[PDB]
């Protein structure tokens, strides 16, 4: 961050001699000097690039206009004005609101006013760092020795080994001097909430719309479970919502919590849709509680917000509504909710505090917005004991935490403030809408068939796009109307085999192939189900990037078209088994994969098997207490009915949690089982696609097995 | 991993002009040539410079002994000998073990020599790193497009934005880039142990002794929570060190398990010992689980080894005489045990496996060894339920494991490998031997007071220092033979203020004067006590920091002596109130302190406190599940008798936890209270030295509350 | 305090290396690198010459009391001791007792042992400075604006001028800009003996062995009316 823009290259000596002047003070002080050849040069140039660090111009050619036109971009950007004929007379009141300093033209002050704009960067750095950021990286600059943990002791064990030096090249010194720990006193502690960590929690509060917030360094997972263990004491009922994360039934196997589940909806495709507004009813959850037994009113209810695909509750209904004192939304895929407008009422810390209600949202700072792996918020709104929360955090916290992954959790609170922030989120809204229409373009073009989005038809606007009844598009039947909402940062894209009616089609081209295709050619999507793809177009997309998987696309369609073979188009698949894929073309393969899904009916079953709920004859605690007894045996899909199961079976090419510890199949419950059983089938057909059955472990002779409640 | 180090310069020109041909033709390929003048210089040059990847020499100059020379520092090196002549009747089988490549002067030959070097520099990168790490770098060289999380793919979110670009500018590109999730599939996945993490996690058993092992990224906490779960099912009864890290405590709010507590010792500075061999007799378990209600024969035991101290147990006669299927050695502060003989039989993978029962071993590796800071390790030795063991570790796990930390986990791994890494540890072993020889001849030279450290008289050789009862110097009273061990590498510093026979001095020095006084001239200290500072003598520990750290020492001895101002000799503390410190001498600080302590008596009271245990009303998970309920009041310290505490409570100065969850004071355990009593006392009357009671809170009026059952 | 001398010049590349990378390094800092040829050449050079400001030496060649000579002449100046054979074992209390800081060979660390060298130059400077000089240059420093007396404010109205600017160059911006009065509250008042002030009189009196010390800015002519009036009501002899 020290590059300095200079505008403009005048005709007179007395301007252009002190400004070379200050070009040669500036680069004495490692400034890289740029020169903009006019005012929308200039403006491109600070839209491009972020490392801009202060604007030189003349006051006599440009008025201060252009100062409000930087500021519009950055309000933060210094701007250094040179005057000449303008006096204090010729300033406003909202002139002088811009962070514009003014400079004279004089031989030999070049030296005081590049120490002045040497200041003036150190003072606009300080501003838009936030506070643990700038304390770690001040504390890096200091260099001190130490004798305590890490044991790397800033990077000298690594230097010291050969292989060591290799991973310390990698990683770059300061990496390594920034992992410290509580020993270092002046950056506070996480566990304590001191010192630059009590900012830094305040700082993101304020930025993400919370009335507190936490720093969580072991994920989502962890925050969920923290949230989960401070509002659900043993021996209460919690409301989960069946699409939930695997680590909501971690925490059910944690402690006795009587569970009961939010019933959502789905798709042909298996597009995981919101749970109906009749499930938050009074009248639903008590009759659930009375048709379940040791089940009370509950006192906490978790709900995924969004859904993976991208679908948005209308939170405001959930919190009227839901009538329980503790209100938990997993917000893992929608940090970015607080940053724009399109997302108000549709995110769980949206409006105020909800009287006699407390609200979280667990956040994952590192999937959606710019932070590192682990990284993750909770936010709460609403009153809570904040000792015995702290004693539950602490219960999950490490004691060593990554001051790397915590400073990059206050650092992407950073990046979403200011002008810069809402241009970079308001950014990526409109470039994936940009996609969408010209995917719809594209499609349009398309003589054969073409790849299409899942949206609504006419999309003009920036803005979550609602599920209506009326629309089809959705695939949704029976939908209620303002409750289901698109994120349009979400783009799900379907490939040809599924018609408009629910109903499958004689040709189609599975989506692991074309996912296969992209990762050949440097693509890595986020999800890929039977006929679906997920990209993420999040605010580390860019324009080079939404180009490119606009060529990939195409280029995969021009490759099926051509009927080639298996061992060009995709060679990693073919290294799988060089005997099976000899000789078939794409379009075999693609085929045979159809007519697999077709003839075992892969719509129809998951949806059957999804749809019905098995019964839970103990609760996931009792069930894991079980096994880690030892009381369990491991029997094949053949004998599943009647047997309690001890592990959550989480088929992934649906992807979200079937079975869970403690339930067991019977005679209503029987499709979900069947489905299971077609999993295997299609596991030993296709070297490379392979169908994963979480919890289940894969034997030998291409089958699987399920441990149960001896 | 570029510096090539070329011998000798011989006065024929046919040597000459290939060689610097060569020497050119490698600059072309990115390597840094260096002239070591003569053997010895070169053999000086690769022990202080990992990053060396090759040796160029002349045969007919020197034999191949210099290779074996070489070999010994680092027996991959590749070393290139240029023969003239000598033929293949010169090279005997021992010399053809090394790893040396023979090249031939000729014109014209550099480009192919060249090439070769190029290939064997790879072929030797490629054979010192691990398996995981290696796979990452090359997937960051890959430079994929990402539509994946995490959301700032791979950077570019981060260089969009002007803070964004000061984060990602710190921290490097390479970091940005490697920070990937289980979407990149050529990886593998942490959760399913596949792939080039399953070749990770035989690679980390394979080097520390173990039949399995397991990466934990959130820290020893999480790993001890893990084995806890996995062997302690509810309702069973479990073995405690009272030494615990504060995760066992976690562990035991966790689930419904009772605690027996293994009873420790100390002696007069505070200084933790070890469990007496009479507590792992069948009698004494059998007496406590009798004594105790809702008690059955112990399914786990949970032992601390070494001590935060330095104080290694005999392992082998833990593993004979416990009488406990399930053994579990919290070993945070020794992960390097398997990597020097000094600590045979010290340590829980010691020897072999144990029959009929299960050892597990959990490790700090960024707390001695060279990792990222939450990196951690577990260490099976028996029999286990693999899926069952899965299940407890992914209830644990992120879902979005930080890719950095795994792979500094598998090269400190690869770094404790080989000649290289046995002389990394052997050198530390030593640095420290020296330290603590240099600190006992500096004592004798003072002619008053100076530094002790906390040690035998005759230390001369590299080993684990038993604790006889006929010495003295360890302070513990009537300590078992052949039990507790000395690590040399955590040395104690002891200061002023205490007799050899256990009873306080007059005059003396509180080793927190001398810690803020080191941490004022950039030097941190792990560990202060009352008496007593704790230096980690690790593998990051040069010859240059120790030589820094006894220059901090004399300085601050001189200037104690000189009796200057407090503003002058500590700036930070006079910050902290400028009023209290406005005139005093460093020398009324240490005499006020020291005062205190000897008139509240803190050595007798602690002393007596950590004796005697407070009884056990209800386990910790009972109190932790009241204490969500509500159920539970504050209430100052004059009401601890009578009253269930709710919360553990850490008292800092101690530093191991004083009272658990659940356990109450009575007139028996009233000098607990008492000592409590005075510690607030401690912390009132400096404001620079606050005495830290952790899980009571401090408020308004210097006083101190803690949470009780109501 | 920018001269750095490096005494010697070995036969091994292993040293000779790190102290070419660490001239760089020390040149890149603003440090001027001298070389004397031998331990006389060092001493000599240390008596002619107050501009310098540490000693780099090896100690496998030059034993720790070579430092003990050049402590004779300044106790203060900063000695930068590489080791290679030495350990924590060859230091005694007398040596630790040199303001000696020690290094090691090895490429690639003459960036840190720079930046560790410019940070004992620093506390040399700050340690010899007295509070008040150390205050003054330190504001002068800051470079804030002045809508306050003195008229010049730092400079700028010389500079302004012709005849100004003739006495500007002559006298020197530091000279000007060091101008002030008290209005610049953090360096004290001379009248209220406060601040960098009082310090400084406590310092004087210390060195000059008096129980209390005035600062006098118009001449003993001054100083005697000062005590003469304090110690002579009207009408006495």
């Amino acid at each position: 961050m020290n590059i300095i823009a200079i505008l403009n290259h005048m005709g007179v000596y007395f301007k252009e001699e002190p400004i070379r002047e200050l070009h040669k003070a500036l680069e004495a002080l490692d400034f890289q000097i740029v020169y903009p050849n006019d005012r929308e040069d200039l403006l491109k140039l600070i839209d491009n690039n972020a490392r801009l660090c202060g604007v030189i111009f003349d006051w006599d050619t440009y008025n201060l206009d252009l100062c409000e036109e930087i500021s519009a971009m950055n309000e933060h950007l210094p701007v250094y004005a040179f005057a000449n004929t303008h006096s204090t007379l010729d300033v406003s009141l909202n002139d002088l609101r811009l962070n514009v300093e003014f400079f004279e033209y004089a031989l030999g002050a070049a030296q005081d006013i590049a120490q002045k704009i040497r200041q003036s960067t150190d003072a606009y750095i300080d501003e838009i760092l936030p506070p643990l950021t700038k304390a770690l990286f001040n504390y890096v600059k200091e260099g001190k020795y130490t004798f305590c943990t890490p044991g790397h002791m800033g990077g000298t064990a690594f230097q010291k080994s050969p292989v060591g030096s290799i991973f310390y090249d990698f990683f770059g010194a300061n990496a390594m001097k920034s992992d410290i720990s509580i020993s270092v006193g002046e950056l506070g502690s996480l566990l304590d909430h001191s010192g630059p960590h009590k900012e830094a929690e305040e700082y993101i509060a304020r930025t993400f719309n919370a009335e507190r917030s936490y720093m969580v360094t072991n994920g989502t997972s962890t925050a969920n479970k923290i949230v989960g263990m401070y509002s659900a004491p043993a021996g209460s009922t919690v409301l989960i919502d069946r699409n939930c994360h695997k680590s909501l039934t971690h925490l059910m196997m944690m402690s006795d919590i009587t569970p009961i589940y939010f019933r959502p909806t789905r798709n042909a495709y298996g597009i995981l849709g919101g749970i109906p507004k009749s499930e938050f009813q009074h009248d639903t959850i008590a009759e659930r509680v009375a048709q379940t037994p040791n089940a009370t009113w509950p006192v906490h209810a978790v709900v995924t917000n969004s859904t993976y695909d991208g679908l948005l509750y209308n939170t405001d209904y959930i919190k009227e509504a839901l009538d329980v004192k503790s209100i938990h939304f997993d917000s893992a895929w929608v940090p970015y909710t607080n940053f724009s407008p399109i997302y108000k009422g549709l995110c769980g810390m949206s409006g105020g505090r909800v009287e006699g209600k407390v609200i979280y949202e667990t956040q994952s700072t590192h999937k959606l917005l710019a932070a590192f792996s682990q990284a993750s918020m909770i936010h709460v709104k609403g009153d809570i004991n904040e000792e015995t929360f702290n004693e539950a955090y602490m219960m999950h916290t490490s004691t060593s935490p990554h001051y790397g992954i915590v400073a990059s959790t206050e650092t992407a609170a950073a990046m979403m403030k200011g002008n810069a922030g809402k241009r970079l989120i308001n950014g990526s809204i409109e470039r994936a809408i940009r996609f969408r229409k010209e995917i719809k373009r594209l499609n349009s073009e398309s003589e054969g068939w073409f790849f299409d989005v899942w949206q609504p038809e006419g999309i003009d606007e920036a803005k979550c796009w609602p599920l209506d009844s009326k629309d089809n598009w959705h695939g949704f039947k029976d939908i209620d109307n303002d409750h289901m909402y698109l994120d349009p940062i979400k783009v799900t894209l379907l490939t040809p085999g599924m018609q408009k009616d629910g109903s499958m089609a004689d040709t189609g081209i599975p989506a692991s192939i074309v996912s296969k295709y992209l990762d050949e050619h440097g693509i890595i999507v986020e999800k890929t189900g039977p006929y679906n793809m997920l990209f993420l177009f999040s605010i580390g997309i860019d324009k080079t990037k939404a180009l490119s998987l606009l060529r990939a696309l195409t280029d995969f369609k021009r490759s099926y078209d051509l009927n080639l073979r298996v061992k060009n188009m995709l060679p990693s698949l073919y290294r799988e088994d060089p005997e099976f894929y000899e000789n078939m073309r794409i379009q075999e393969l693609a085929q045979g994969i159809h007519a697999l899904i077709q003839h075992h009916n892969l719509p129809d079953l998951m949806y059957r098997a999804f749809e019905v709920l098995p019964t839970m004859v103990m609760n996931p605690h009792a069930a894991f207490q079980m096994e880690l007894r030892g009381q369990t045996e491991e029997v094949y899909l053949e004998e599943m009915i009647g047997k309690v199961n001890a592990n959550m079976i989480l088929p992934y090419p649906p992807g979200v949690p079937l079975v869970m510890p403690g339930e067991m199949l019977t005679e209503e419950s029987r499709p979900v089982l069947e489905f299971l059983q077609m999993l295997c089938e299609i596991g030993a057909h296709y070297p490379g696609f392979e169908t994963d059955i979480h919890g289940a472990y894969r034997q030998d002779g291409a089958r699987y097995t399920v441990k149960v409640i001896k």
